[PDB]
């Protein structure tokens, strides 16, 4: 009873710890404004935006994730054609990562039929299954299986590919009928029974149908070719014949054996690869994994791969801390201080504790480093909203920022000291594995 | 030397104060929000609002300074007539205010033609002749001589009548004109001499010319009858032949002979009667005249006005302490102590040190007095600024506001005790008078 | 009802504190500590959430108390603050619980001090009421007759002599067809006021 009591909210302590603060003459200033004004309005600090809001930078290169993991690929066709403007097809990736996923589905919940329909893992598959956004590695295992194609070829025309949501609910309404379906059918038969390899196809044969009513298939498969007509920068006219599969990599120059995700999770050792179990859009693809590493690595690589002209795809806690009308990813950019708002939780913690995960993934084209013999200070960030966000879609964020809310980055195994690519290449490392619903997630 | 040099702006001291300044959590707060948002918007205090903004009053009746002044006349008609709605023509009296405005320019600058051009009374009649605002003698001084007739038959038609400033700077540009045209025959000539009466009146027929491009002369004379019919409440329908002057009396029931303005005007002592010198529209009218008289006796005049079913016309300071958006009038509703700004300057002493004075006329149609035995607590205001101004044009005064920012209210000379109604009707009164810049002037 | 949001709220977030110091032999990752982090102070309540509330705090005429400040009709970015400070909150609570016992001093009085924060944060945003559940205020308003009255009352008083408001009454019925029809039906933990009644519906 004491116990009870003592956790209790009791009107005089509240009212009598009113009254104190009341007192104070910053908590009086501090009442009036925010019950006028939203917080982060009221409290950005113009004068740290003035110190930060920084647009030199000293190392610079010469569906987020989409455009994030497509866009050096862009830069290699623009460069490899002499072409004045070119866009990769966003499009034609996001179809197939949305028909794969459900087909994914199908087989998680296969795969998990032996656990009760409240489980915690049948629960999780049944929440989002056919949301947008992915990893780097389900990005490989799309390319690798379709190839790509030039935006002129199929663009972002359909009212879907603009506006997921709807159809996003009507396929997931579907699937989780279908999940019962398959759920009750395995209760009498073995999975690989004709009768549930016969259901799985009708499955698939429906979800294809209701896509192609949202989405036309892309015109051309993968080892087909297609014809393209484009103009150069010097207004000369050319007819390209490729399928996608050779123009991602004769054109685009991917090679897909290269890139690897480091990423700073402080909740684990560093030098240990980490695994997200069951992630994946692609049927048997590549599974997520990254490289524990500390941040320092992790800057040094950022301005390495900067260094070798390359821009740089990396994951972090969108919209934490970032003004989009100034574009500044600023820890301390807003006087929380002032209205005495201070957050000791250290990164490992936020992460364990329900506080920050990554959710967006966006491009780092250049930093600053501090020209004398020091380290990177601030990062030139790019996104995919428009130049109408931040500065004409530029960001700057600074190295706290980076070490804080930043998580994971990608480059390519040949950038990295060979005690780190041993890591990948060894076959000795046995991953730490984490559930699939872990914060080191899919990004937007 | 050493005084100027004290007096200087100093670098080292403003930096100095600026880090003690700085080191105050109050201060930084403080700065923070306000290089963020206006003052008034960030310091209105919600707390404060929720108190004060009071609607229930006990004690209710049953060219803003036009409509104010009008208004009682407007539900005499309403109630003679038994009208669902009613309005009398506010544009009548703004032509004629501004014709005769005009023409008393002319002989406010033949009057004052042996002062010096840049002289102080000069280049204040040089400044803005042809103004919207004015007072309620000289409402009085045009009813006396033009009448009132119904919005039906002269209304806001025209562009100048609701955007009058492109026309009165036309008027205003050729009367500075007729002003040195004047001052330069009078030089050589008497006032009295042929050839001045002539210019005068070429004068006078340009500025008529002039306006008449504007707006129409009203469609009767003030002793011609005008024929106007009418729907009443009922739906049934009439037609009342009546002249200007006549409907004034007969049926909007004016008796000039009866209204008196109070003051409210430290600078003074009670029970003096003021005038402000030159301060006119018609030649020859009445004076502004004002009987001073403490808040007290102010407060408890607009009390018994009410309590006769009557609203008061009053003066103020606006927009001072005015919040347009909530409709409330209270000198304490931002919270500027919070940011330790106070302003100790008396009443007497913020209207000669150029910081308050009268300018803009509405209607107190309620009040609330304590009910027990004491006095008046706030007042329920109306403005002539659409019902999307305050709460529908509905405005809540303290009774600290209209003691601190509200200076006149008119009154009919029998609500007024003896002894201050005989300080009207003795001959016996000397009264203090003022420049014709004055504060306590016109209103708009 | 912002009176009622308010209180909700800051039981709610007080609530959370006591789920959390209950749950605290649970790994940080399990189903239910992690469900407790994930939306702590949100807005949504249960019928038997707002009977919790009454009970307590009884209720008052919107001229009293409206919805003036920004975050009684914008409130995700202060849930957003609040429920940031409670997840660094669960953990200082659960750190401590390693060491020691619940009824430990030291967990009391750390519990007092989240109170307190969470208290003086709300403040920030939305003022307590004007008065205390038992406390008299005094209410002018005007009849339909134009006539003016003056009731004096206490929140819990208005809420009975004049809402009418009888907490017995209510009853929640459902229809759920995972379950047998007849059966009572309750959700475990689902609350806000600490040691108040719990979502039960007939089904």
């Amino acid at each position: 009873f004491q116990g009870a009591m003592s956790s209790s909210i009791d009107i005089s302590k509240i009212n009598s710890w009113n009254k104190e603060f009341q007192s104070d003459l910053t908590h009086q200033l501090a009442t009036t404004v925010l019950k006028n004004y939203n917080a982060d309005d009221a409290l950005l600090n113009k004068t740290r935006l003035q110190k930060q809001d920084n647009r030199v930078f000293n190392t610079v290169v010469s569906r987020c994730w989409l455009f994030a993991a497509t866009n050096q690929l862009r830069l290699n066709v623009l460069s490899e054609l002499n072409l004045k403007e070119f866009e990769l097809s966003q499009a034609y990736l996001f179809f197939y990562d949305k028909l794969e996923k459900a087909n994914y589905f199908l087989d998680q919940i296969v795969s998990s039929a032996d656990q009760d329909i409240d489980s915690r893992l049948v629960q999780y598959l049944l929440a989002a299954p056919t949301e947008d956004g992915g990893q780097y590695s389900m990005f490989l295992n799309l390319v690798k299986k379709y190839g790509l194609i030039p935006k002129d070829l199929y663009g972002d025309l359909p009212y879907s590919t603009t506006a997921s949501r709807k159809w996003n609910s009507l396929l997931t309404t579907k699937l989780r009928e279908f999940a019962e379906t398959l759920r009750t059918a395995l209760k009498e038969r073995s999975a690989d029974d004709s009768i549930i390899v016969t259901l799985r196809e009708q499955m698939q044969r429906e979800i294809f149908r209701l896509m192609s009513l949202f989405m036309d298939i892309p015109p051309v498969q993968p080892n087909e070719q297609f014809t393209w007509e484009y103009v150069d920068k010097d207004k000369k006219i050319h007819t390209i014949k490729s399928t996608p599969l050779e123009f991602a990599s004769k054109y685009a120059k991917l090679d897909p054996s290269t890139p690897v995700s480091l990423i700073n999770d402080p909740r684990h050792p560093y030098g240990k690869l980490i695994k997200i179990d069951r992630l994946g859009n692609v049927l048997g693809g590549d599974a997520v994994i990254y490289l524990n590493v500390d941040n320092e690595t992790l800057s040094k690589l950022v301005v390495k791969r900067l260094q070798n002209n390359k821009a740089v795809f990396f994951g972090s806690h969108t919209p934490k801390f970032m003004d989009k009308k100034t574009g500044v990813m600023d820890i301390e950019l807003w006087n929380y201080p002032a209205i005495g708002y201070n957050l000791p939780q250290q990164k490992a913690s936020r992460i364990r504790y329900h506080e920050s995960l990554m959710t967006h993934a966006m491009l780092i084209t250049g930093c600053h480093v501090d020209e004398t013999s020091k380290l990177p200070l601030r990062y030139r960030v790019e996104n995919s909203w428009g130049k109408d966000s931040g500065k004409d879609g530029l960001y700057v964020m600074t190295q706290k920022y980076f070490e804080e809310y930043c998580f994971q980055i990608v480059v390519d195994i040949n950038e990295l000291p060979k005690e780190l690519a041993s890591k990948f290449t060894s076959g000795k490392e046995e991953p730490i594995v984490l559930p699939i619903w872990d914060p080191m997630g899919a990004l937007a």
